[PDB]
């Protein structure tokens, strides 16, 4: 499938869910995001204006790309294979409550799984990848990818 072509790849934040302080969504964000430059050649970099590579988005119900939201439970996130326009991008589904622990659904986690789908990857049929199709929350402090995400991620960069 399409894969990005260059190594330097730019987030923007479009804008940030209530159920998190600011500095908690931009943290987990960028965690995420480092989670998969350790294992590829790729860089991340924040932006606060422009068209970035990969825009994050929180949103609720229909919100413009025809995979509209289904509230809270369910569909927790999605995003968008590599490519132009909303190529890239990852949208969280507002009617969830968003945290930086193991309450609500956490936004970091979430996110290294919808970041793995904005680089290309599809989904693991191993419970212990991070690309595995279902949700449960780890300890993020001690967090680590499966031996099948960095085979999937490999398989695509580096
Ligand atoms: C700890 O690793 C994780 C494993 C899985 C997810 C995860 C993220 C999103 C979803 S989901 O929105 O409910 C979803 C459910 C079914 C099909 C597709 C999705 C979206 C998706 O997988 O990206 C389901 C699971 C998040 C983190
Ligand atoms: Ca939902
Ligand atoms: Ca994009
Ligand atoms: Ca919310
Ligand atoms: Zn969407
Ligand atoms: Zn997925």
């Amino acid at each position: 499938g399409p894969v990005w072509r260059k190594h330097y790849i730019t987030y923007r934040i479009n804008n940030y869910t209530p159920d998190m302080n600011r500095e908690d969504v931009d943290y987990a964000i960028r965690k995420a995001f480092q989670v998969w430059s350790n294992v590829t050649p790729l860089k991340f970099s924040k932006i606060n204006t422009g068209m970035a590579d990969i825009l994050v988005v929180f949103a609720r119900g229909a919100h413009g790309d025809d995979h509209a939201f289904d509230g809270k439970g369910g569909i927790l996130a999605h995003a968008f294979g590599p490519g132009s326009g909303i190529g890239g991008d990852a949208h969280f589904d507002e009617d969830e409550f968003w945290t930086t622990h193991s309450g609500g659904t956490n936004l970091f986690l979430t996110a290294v799984h919808e970041i793995g789908h904005s680089l290309g990857l599809g989904h693991s049929s191993d419970p212990k990848a991070v690309m595995f199709p279902t949700y449960k929350y780890v300890d993020i402090n001690t967090f680590r990818l499966s031996a099948d995400d960095i085979r999937g991620i490999q398989s695509l960069y580096g």
